[PDB]
């Protein structure tokens, strides 16, 4: 399989668990840190990355009833500047710029006690799609499918329902979906970490996926695996893999990668596109550091780049 080494500019450092890169509507880059911790205690932060500088500000640090968050992965919402967030603590957040924020839910649309979530990806028609390696979200005990298969799989939808979509996932980790060029949502990727897999849906509709497949495989015996993913504007899906020190490039029609990226650290954790930009900002947990380096195209338009009016 062929390799490309391109040159890795650092972004910002320091920054514990680094994940979630995120633009917003305003351009403006945030990442998250997961594991800063207080007492021992969870105590995650938000933060804005100002591109120039470097210079870090945590905006929020969630905490719901004592309970302090896991923030670990992002997706910018569309008719309002907001991200969503995956807390691996307190399930799904509503993050807005000034740093307030809401816990969307406890339970889910069946009354099951929510989990915690690690990632999302925003289809073009608004649902958002999450991984939950997590148990129950606080003020159940920490808990996560590393081991056990109890990793579940949800679609917050338009009409704001937390639905259940599947489970029994090995840690499910990062989730993108693959839409026709005529902006249909058709195809759900999910990552399952230690099995080294992705697994791959068919869109049917909101929160309706079928035909679970074995869609493609990760390189590697090392410990880790996928993690975070995005597509570029031609649908090649890539995806962090966590302890190989390689981006993994898959082409359309997923199996083996067609092609690596090698970062100069082995553990690079999640990525995502400047808007109308070659660049890819990567966070690693080798340095827990961020970085960004050139792709050889742009990135396919995340939801909060796609238009609610205009005319095409
Ligand atoms: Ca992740
Ligand atoms: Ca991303």
């Amino acid at each position: 399989i062929p390799v490309i080494e391109p040159l890795f500019t650092k972004v910002t450092e320091d920054i514990p668990g680094a994940e979630g890169p995120v633009f917003d509507k305003n351009g403006d880059f945030y990442i998250v840190a997961p594991e800063v911790e207080v007492n021992g205690k969870p105590a995650g932060e938000i933060l804005r990355i100002d591109l120039k500088t470097g210079k870090k500000t945590v905006i929020c640090k969630p905490e719901v009833n004592g309970y302090g968050g896991i923030p670990a992965g992002c997706q910018c919402d569309r008719d309002a500047n907001q991200l969503f967030v995956a807390d691996m603590r307190l399930g799904l957040l509503v993050v807005q710029t000034d740093g307030t924020f809401e816990e969307i839910a406890k339970k889910d649309s069946e009354g099951r006690r929510m989990q915690g979530c690690d990632d999302c990806a925003f289809d073009y028609e608004g649902n958002l799609w999450i991984t939950a390696p997590a148990g129950e979200v606080a003020p159940a005990d920490y808990t996560r499918s590393m081991q056990e298969k109890f990793g579940s799989i949800y679609c917050f939808t338009t009409d704001g329902q937390m639905i259940q979509v599947d489970t029994a996932f090995q840690f499910p980790d990062g989730i993108a979906v693959r839409h026709m060029n005529d902006g249909r949502p058709y195809q759900l990727i999910v990552a399952e970490t230690p099995t080294k897999k992705l697994w791959s849906y068919d869109i049917k509709g909101p929160a309706k996926i079928e035909n679970k497949k074995v869609w493609g495989h990760i390189p590697g015996t090392h410990e880790g695996g996928a993690n975070g993913m995005d597509f570029d504007e031609d649908n090649n899906l890539l995806v962090a893999n966590w302890g190989s020190s390689h981006i993994e490039v898959f082409g359309p029609d997923g199996g083996q990668p067609k092609m690596r990226i090698r970062c100069p650290f082995e553990k690079p954790s999640n990525l995502h596109f400047k808007p109308q930009t070659k660049t890819i900002f990567v966070t690693e947990h080798e340095n827990n550091a961020v970085w960004k380096f050139e792709w050889q195209r742009n990135g396919k338009k995340q939801y909060c780049e796609t238009l609610k009016f205009g005319i095409f």
